[PDB]
C-alpha cells in the first residue's frame, strides 16, 4: 500500500528505483517507515526514472502478474537490479527490520498509466505505476 503524499508513479519510484542505499537493510527503511511494516521483498532496479518511462513507450503486453491488465511493457533489456529478501521480521520496531540482498541483472516488466492530474509533473504523461515482474 502508499502513503498518502504519493502518486503511484511517485510510490514506484520510491519503492524500486531510488534506493538510498547500496545495502538493502538501510534502503529498505525508507519503504518500510512509509507502509508501516516490514516488506517482506523489494526489488530496486539499478536503471533511471526516465529510462522506465520510455520503457513505458514499448509495446502493450499482458501483465504476468494479472491477466486482465493490457498496460504492461517489457524492458527490452536487461538491467543491474538488487533484490531484498526479509530475514528478520522484528515484530515491534520496524527500523530494526534486517534484510539480504541480492544483485542480478534481468529484464522486467512494469505496467504503466496516465500520470496523476493533478499530482505528477506535466513532463511525463505516461508513467510506471507497478513492478509486475523480473526476468
Ligand atoms: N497492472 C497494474 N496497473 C496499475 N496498477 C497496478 C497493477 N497491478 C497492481 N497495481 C497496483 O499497484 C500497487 C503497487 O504494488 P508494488 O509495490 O509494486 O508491489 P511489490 O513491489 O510488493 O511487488 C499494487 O499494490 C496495486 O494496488
Amino acid at each position: 500500500m502508499k502513503p498518502p503524499q504519493f502518486t503511484w508513479a511517485q510510490w514506484f519510484e520510491t519503492q524500486h528505483i531510488n534506493m538510498t542505499s547500496q545495502q538493502c537493510t538501510n534502503a529498505m527503511q525508507v519503504i518500510n517507515n512509509y507502509q508501516r511494516r516490514c516488506k517482506n521483498q523489494n526489488t530496486f532496479l539499478l536503471t533511471t526514472f526516465a529510462n522506465v518511462v520510455n520503457v513505458c513507450g514499448n509495446p502493450n503486453m499482458t501483465c504476468p502478474s494479472n491477466k486482465t491488465r493490457k498496460n504492461c511493457h517489457h524492458s527490452g533489456s536487461q538491467v543491474p537490479l538488487i533484490h531484498c529478501n526479509l530475514t528478520t521480521p522484528s515484530p515491534q520496531n520496524i527500523s530494526n527490520c534486517r534484510y539480504a540482498q541480492t544483485p542480478a541483472n534481468m529484464f522486467y516488466i512494469v505496467a504503466c498509466d496516465n500520470r496523476d492530474q493533478r499530482r505528477d509533473p506535466p513532463q511525463y504523461p505516461v508513467v510506471p505505476v507497478h513492478l509486475d515482474r523480473i526476468i
